[PDB]
């Protein structure tokens, strides 16, 4: 059974069992006991008390820890694919290839970046005074990691966390807790006894408890708007600081000039990676009239060759969904979306015959504006295509929404590509390509999708304190 | 009768009618019109329409419109003056000399400030694609001022977010409006119909109908903690991103190695400008030892000699408090202080006869760490001194607050400044001199005391959106 | 007569007299006295005295100074136009509506950035002790000016160093020396005596003096690659540091995918704006063979048109070369160019008959990669054109060349754009346009065009000195 | 014999055979044949054609290089401190504790950093044009390190011009260049052919080809301040840019205020570490008039304790100097000052009888302000102590010099400390401490001293080339 990390020491929670599934066979693959409130606050006075001295060391004893946490994830790599396809229904190659290196580049980049913090010149800015600007840590953290990329965000949460000099007191989502708790046991003894904490438990018994203690200075949050504005009201008479990630609904703009074959095999894998389970996934397109009938032909034919089947077969493209309650909420959003009249269901439609909690890939045409499938996010492998004239109309349509996280432009147009990607409201603007990440540059959504960014320098500046110290001579 | 600005235009209060009155006397000046709800909504459409434009405007186009308002004050300073003190009860003298140039100085800095901002080096992060990092305006930002310091928080207020290439509704403090409604008149025509707006009334009528719209992306707030917290969970749902200013209990550290004389005028001064009604007043002191009970008489003389008068007399260098409302916060605050046994007053103690809402400069001795007097903020014209021994038990003391705003320590040992220094959770730490603020230099909160500064290039990036852009060869 | 600035007096130089001419007339103006090298030593010493005082005042106060001193000039506007036309030939309006708001918007600029230098942030990366980094000026800086924008480069050399804490000697050319001995009679009181410092001379009698002398810290020239030689082999054994801008030869490369319209209407005003007289004028043209005889044809009928008359005629595009010397270097090398026998003279070809050093717009076809008029520096009002047909081909040729200033890639598609801009080595890369700068971003060479940058946040730096300051705890 | 590093290929030297000494027992370790004139060209070549793709890789391919370059070095930790012992005469316990470890981590810190580079934001600096700012790499660069740091010098060459992307061809001190061609068996693989580059060779044959070759764009100097006139006026005509070290004389301020003990522990490591054969090495003392006696007879006995011995034997404290001809320079300086009626020769004074290259630690006192023995660099373990009264005055002698290096001040006034840090003008200051140096921070001379710095992001920003990309919408 796995266990808690807490102060250093591994122990066995003290709430309630709760089942963990395995998402492509339906069944329960381990019975986990959740942390007692007893034990939510023990791991925050850990980390409250290492904080005295975690807090001093240098930038370069962080960095040895990092590279040192890197180094374990990458030599432990297959067990952790196994695991977090197991526990996810990610298909197994994808999570050997795409997933553990990028979150094994997460640590090393951060561990470089906590070298190389910004500040302002030092100096004498009024006559007879020096005034310098340090960076601190803010304390004690507490990270709430969601289901989709369990083991990723984890990473994109203790990295920087830990980069600044903070000490974290980490939850994963009750769905998927096997990789953090696996984490947890190898990152036992790299950070000093209470630097780290791994929780484990639903939001309502564990989460609450974590995000309302008194001694946690700063709440960084990766899920839905939903469990975003139950934390945000939850945290506000304390006046804590928040770091939001909270979904989005990625535009997809393509014009007459675009090569709709890339386009097309780009929402073939984008739109559907992770089984479209991804804030970033390229779900709702704007195509151009020119080119709409053509694209939607293209998309039809590359949309409905994706291989559903077992994550541990080579050949699987399609993965199931997280869990049974969001198999009934993709279910429900695609439902509303078919009882409109004017939908075209191009492919896939409802959930396929099984025990997994399978959704066949959903491609939604002559999708208008004001329709729920455009506005709302579905969160699943469901795309949608609307037709678009002009370049004012699209970008009116693209920022006329409450999300704001990702967004890509397809065009040959060098004026096009860089006016459309200048006025866009999204964190992040692609050109002729989408979903690509980097370490080096920021994450984060504008408006409801959030604010403060994961990944880059200024993922890491997100954890630390500006403070002007002024000297009189 | 002053009016509001909407959409370019001035216009009257459709709501009710409310009294600002003049501190020092105690009268009423004026009645003004607040914004009906209708309003609040206009000069948020107006704003949202105005972003399209102006967002898109160079910052070379801003700052030439930051440094025409920084003229149009400064050639108006008397006429400012005169109001702020008429207004707000501050000794005329020191709103000429202090507060305006300080206001024409944050405009032109941030005028300069608008075409200096950070971004990462472009490049091939990812073979074959060009990242770039580009700082876009967040929106409509819905900004409330204090009632402390009027004019200048306004200009705290507009300059950044003004200078980031957002449009701004600015709601000042019912209690004192005067200043930015004269600002309005002059800033009319500086900046295109919509993009400043200056609204009227109450928190309960027009700042909650202000910051709940659906339309404002960001809110920025300066207050107490009580209606901090109000704001947080009122805006909650739609997770907007804020600016959180919410006052101090700013220690003042005082070792044996201190300049006892420099320490007891800067208290003076300091602990008791604008009566106290700061969030970096000195007004909680540790005094070692060692220097204690000499501190406390040369504290008593400094004190006790603070001239209280008519604000426009040269010699006045105490003004009343803000309001009635607030003047009987302040009297039971120390009424409590004086309660307990072991409290000693040392000058002052109550309020004084007489029209205006003047309260004597208190000084309270002999408090311990657990009494209310040091624990909650007072924000008035009272300090109160503690004993203290080593410097782990008054950095224990100085960090187990709530607050963190600002700080100082007085000592002559160049290590003890900066160890010290390191240590302290306070957003800004001045050593051998406290108060002094300077436009490039961060000025913010830690813990309850909020997050996000006010000047310094970092107060321009919090009303920033940082974007990544990819463009794949 | 015009007098020297020395140590915030104005006096009479003790050298010998010097004729400066009227370019489009031919004719003497007037006739001004160098400086003796006692004076140019006298300069140095107020420069190195003020030094003190100057090098110590905060950011706020050197704002102030180039914030007042823009206004001098702004308001003096069509006086500097009229100097700047009648000693340059530059056509009026083009001074008053291009030139002298550039010249105002520079100090500006500078003015805000000064209170912006970046450094790292402050913090303990060594156990017990603080670290900070700081940006001190370098001391006394020696600026000599070129004659093609005259003040113009003088404010590119006094902005920066002054706003960064310097004291500054200047010389502007002995061809070009009304509008800075103009702008001394401002400036003399604007700053202390001796922080700013304006000489007149050849570069033979004070410039070597100036550049020479043991108190000058740092040297930042603007010229030609010989007098460029010269000067670095002169300061070489003072190991001084310098700042160098070398002149160019700016490539245009156009693809088949190009707006042929477009780049004759760009290469008609920004490869004989000034008369070619330009470090970043388009003057080197590369097309591809699919619009290489159509573009020809396009420049031929563009470059045709340009008027050649009076400065102060509205009506005047092209005026005439800065000197009768500079008159004979453009013939002598269009001569050897028209002695190739397979260059074709599209237009222009030879001086024109008048009074004043007129050249007429000279079009050079067939030109060869190997050519002298392809390699080396023209600086008239002379464009050549190059057939080419792969990306790899030209980018070869491009990065070919001894120079690296500025550069235009003109194509519709966004990859390639991208693609090219991220592999020139030129210090500059435009897409679909040519010639524009903005004082927020860097101008500077790469290999024999120099190194060090003028304008923007690297422009301030490279006057700034960055220090390590370690506090011991 | 060891083998020179060419296009990722080990070869033997074509030149002429030069023997390298063991500084401790004055005998020849070995002799290797030098690279022949061709062979430099071949070098240089290499890495010129290597440039085009390695310049195109990602600032993450780079970090992975120079990570695993830092492995190897920190595996093969033991055998290197034996060879720069054995060849430079260090004390081998230093060695193994200090440089090592710092030398693993400067390819650390830079493979960090090269994920981290600064840029401006891009935006719209003019109205429909998108401006950007990328870092790209400068091309071949030609590395010369001095013989007091073999391996460490090699290593601030070389990690911020590999993590830059730059191709580089190093050469090490003729004296001293076992470690270096020990690093390049090891680095043979881990770079691309043709990238990393090491040759063998004097200045006079190898250094004169290399850094005069054509195709280099930049060289890096560490040297003493005649082979740094000698490379900057023979690179001149080419307009290269540089990047130059040349020694210094840091200043040792100690007020009546100071830690006597502490000082003389301080000068007694850092005055003499590595045989003073250190730019930074604390050996100019101006002592305080109060303090002066006092101090030194600390010195006295603090400098006559240092056991000087064989490097391999753990109780060795000083070592001898680098080589024959240095041993007479040094010894010229000591006489030059022994030669002076009012200097006092407190400790050690001449050449100790022996085979090695040995010279005592050496002590000089009353030594005056215009004294060649606090003028000129002795680069040995020879210490000066110089009388002093006030601040004005020490800064001014401070100042009063063609060095700017390193300095360092001991006091415990706060206001003192802060009031000379700021006033100094050496590339660094230390307060109560000297010597200590890190990854992080910049270290580079001001004046004579040379500009430019190792270390630090301002390290890897001098191997960089900032370029403006401007895309018109």
């Amino acid at each position: 059974q796995y266990q808690l990390l807490i102060n250093g020491v591994l122990v066995d929670g003290e709430g309630e069992r709760q089942s963990v599934y395995n998402p492509a066979t339906g069944e329960v693959i381990l019975e986990i006991a959740e942390a007692s409130p007893a034990q939510v606050d023990a791991a925050v006075q850990a980390a409250d008390n290492a904080f005295a001295e975690w807090g001093q060391t240098t930038p370069k004893a962080r960095a040895e820890c990092l590279l040192k946490l890197a180094d374990s994830i990458e030599q432990n790599a297959l067990e952790f694919a196994r695991l977090e396809s197991q526990n996810c229904g990610k298909p197994l190659h994808c999570v050997i290839n795409d997933e553990i290196p990028a979150i094994v580049d997460v640590f090393r980049f951060f561990a470089g970046a906590a070298r190389c913090l910004s500040g302002l010149a030092a100096g004498e800015y009024l006559e007879g005074h020096t005034s310098m600007i340090r960076r601190d840590p803010i304390g004690v953290v507490a990270s709430i990691a969601p289901w989709n990329y369990p083991l990723m965000m984890a990473a994109w949460k203790l990295a920087p966390a830990l980069a600044a000099g903070n000490c974290v007191v980490i939850k994963p989502s009750e769905i998927t807790p096997l990789t953090a708790l696996k984490l947890a046991v190898l990152a036992k003894d790299i950070f000093p006894p209470g630097v780290l904490n791994v929780l484990f438990g639903r939001g309502q018994t564990v989460g609450d408890v974590l995000t309302g203690h008194e001694k946690v200075r700063m709440v960084s949050l990766t899920g839905s708007i939903a469990t975003g504005e139950h934390i945000l009201r939850h945290t506000a008479p304390a006046i804590k600081r928040t770091h939001m990630e909270l979904g989005g609904k990625a535009p997809v703009i393509v014009f007459d000039d675009a090569d709709l074959d890339a386009v097309a095999q780009g929402v073939r894998t984008f739109g559907f990676y992770n089984a479209g389970q991804d804030c970033t996934a390229a779900c709702r397109i704007y195509a151009q009239r020119g080119i709409y009938d053509a694209l939607v032909e293209k998309l039809g034919n590359a949309v409905s060759s994706l291989k559903m089947g077992a994550p541990e077969d080579e050949s699987t493209e399609l993965g199931p969904l997280s869990s049974l309650a969001h198999l009934k909420r993709v279910t429900a959003a695609v439902e509303e979306a078919k009882a409109l009249s004017h939908i075209r269901v191009i492919t896939g439609g409802s959930q396929t015959e099984g025990k997994g909690y399978y959704f066949a890939p959903t491609l939604l045409a002559d999708a208008k504006q004001e329709d729920a499938i455009v506005q709302r996010e579905v969160f699943g492998p469901v795309v949608s295509i609307t037709v678009f004239d002009d370049e004012d109309q699209v970008l009116r349509w693209a920022n006329d929404s409450r999300y704001g996280l990702a967004s890509s432009v397809w065009t040959q147009d060098v004026g096009r590509a860089h006016r459309l990607s200048a006025r866009l409201q999204y964190g992040c603007t692609w050109i002729n390509t989408h979903f690509m990440l980097v370490s080096e540059m920021p994450h984060g959504g504008q408006k409801q999708s959030g604010y403060g960014k994961d990944m880059s320098l200024y993922g890491l500046e997100d954890y630390t304190l500006v403070r002007h110290i002024m000297v009189k001579h």
